[PDB]
């Protein structure tokens, strides 16, 4: 429910202030990837991203970094 | 310009399709943050950062990776 609380807000602000998020949230995911190449880090990354599916402590822990993420996002475009 | 298209797919594509891709990508994006923080990595993932407003490589490095990032998404709307 908060990710679709994220959605709504994406969806029903203006697009000039959508756009501008949905860009600045796309930069933030290649500078992060290209840091991860950058480092040589790319194995141990992948590993890392399988627990995902049956670790309960990880989940909890994404889950809550999301959460912070949309947030963000959403001050973003009510900020304007 | 891709960068357009990317948003006109995304708003336009049905509202199951983009929400899916979204969610994909905020979850990814949570991801490599937290893997950068279990790896004590964000000081250095900083500095790099900055780089960006001055560096001419860099800037045509991340500016590659959104394009493939936007492939993607693209094609993971498009193929359902």
């Amino acid at each position: 429910n908060p990710l679709d609380k994220w959605n709504d807000i994406i969806f029903h602000a203006s697009k000039k202030l959508s756009k501008k998020e949905l860009e600045r949230l796309l930069e933030l995911l290649a500078l992060l990837e290209t840091f991860i190449e950058k480092e040589d880090l790319e194995e141990k990354f992948e590993s890392f991203a399988k627990a995902l599916r049956i670790d309960e402590e990880l989940q909890q822990k994404i889950e809550s970094r999301k959460t912070d993420i949309v947030i963000q996002s959403m001050a973003n475009i009510l900020s304007g």
